[PDB]
């Protein structure tokens, strides 16, 4: 039983030459040289079975993995688990490893322009294959974004992600909500469960923002406090977008906040490129409804060389169907977590 920082991180005969590269969600993460390919791999040790919560991610995430193909979204090369339920009490997750992530590249290096629109274009173009198949990421931060050392970009940490549901987004002010608080749109805090593609556009959009100034663009420390920093920079939302929000306490507390005017994007980044400031603007849009849909902020002129639709491919087969995970018990998401993972059993 190979141990690491001893503790058992047993990673199937393939895997030798085990590295900590850190701590993980329901385990750690160490890098490994797979002995087949004869390449250098990451390998999540994942422990989840004791908690539905932890159960109901992991499934979610695997399902979602799985089923994804696309050069912009973190792969499964492997799965490593017991061969019976039984004897399976960690699962084992390997994947290309990649070097680094948008969150420690921004801590410490400057990115220029060109590398700004490249890893953004790489962003939106995982994310319309994410959106093709009805999905929602619904956790996009600059941590859930892995680079390479030639600046290969993957989407990763599906354990928030849904299947779309804008017809039942609707819900009362101060609802809880759980995704990364500095990538919420505004709407999380007002009156949207976070179930339609506008939030992640809105999650980009802050990533965008960061990516420009090294800083994240709306770090409330609170969830109103979320509310006031994207405010103080869009400004009071219009009558019109007001009208939107039927929901009396959301509305009523919009208008009990002091007016403030928008602030410049121009005034906030003011070494930017143009074109990036003005999708920034479209992605940063108030009203979920009039905020730029992937595809759209593909073809905008910032993207213009990279942007090739028949390039940018969509989902074989989205989930049309909710995933009702909510209320199986444990045992139900450790034997569907049992049988997803049975395509890499040599078994």
């Amino acid at each position: 039983a190979a141990a690491a920082g001893p503790q058992v991180f047993d990673v199937g005969p393939r895997y030798t030459n085990l590295s900590y590269i850190g701590e993980g969600a329901y385990g750690m993460v160490c890098s490994a040289y797979d002995n087949l390919n004869k390449v250098r791999v990451a390998i999540k040790k994942i422990s989840p079975f004791e908690h539905q919560t932890y159960c109901q991610r992991t499934l979610r995430e695997i399902k979602i993995l799985l089923r994804f193909r696309h050069e912009n979204i973190i792969g499964i090369n492997d799965i490593i688990r017991a061969p019976t339920i039984e004897q399976m009490k960690d699962v084992y997750i390997v994947q290309d490893l990649m070097e680094t992530d948008l969150y420690k590249l921004l801590k410490t290096q400057h990115l220029s322009n060109d590398h700004i629109c490249y890893f953004l274009y790489q962003i939106l173009r995982g994310l319309k294959y994410i959106h093709s198949a009805n999905v929602l990421h619904r956790d996009l931060k600059p941590s859930n974004l892995l680079l390479n050392t030639t600046c290969d970009l993957k989407i990763c940490d599906f354990g928030l992600a849904r299947v779309a549901d804008p017809d039942h987004d609707h819900t009362g002010f101060l609802t809880e909500y759980v995704a990364a608080r500095w990538y919420r749109a505004p709407e999380i805090m007002l009156n949207s469960k976070g179930y339609t593609k506008s939030i992640d556009i809105w999650s980009v959009g802050c990533i965008l923002a960061e990516m420009l100034s090294n800083r994240p663009i709306f770090p409330g420390k609170h969830y109103l406090d979320q509310l006031n920093h994207i405010l103080g920079i869009l400004g009071s939302p219009s009558q019109e977008d007001l009208n939107c929000i039927i929901n009396l306490k959301a509305r009523n507390y919009l208008l009990s906040l002091p007016h403030k005017n928008k602030v410049p994007w121009n005034r906030l980044f003011p070494n930017a490129d143009s074109k990036a400031l003005d999708l920034l603007d479209k992605m940063l849009t108030f009203n979920p409804h009039k905020r730029i849909e992937v595809e759209q902020a593909l073809a905008h002129p910032y993207l213009e060389q990279y942007y090739d639709p028949s390039d940018e491919p969509i989902a074989e087969a989205p989930f049309k169907f909710d995933m009702e995970l909510d209320d199986l018990p444990k045992e139900k998401l450790k034997e569907l977590i049992f049988e997803e993972t049975a395509r890499f059993q040599p078994g």
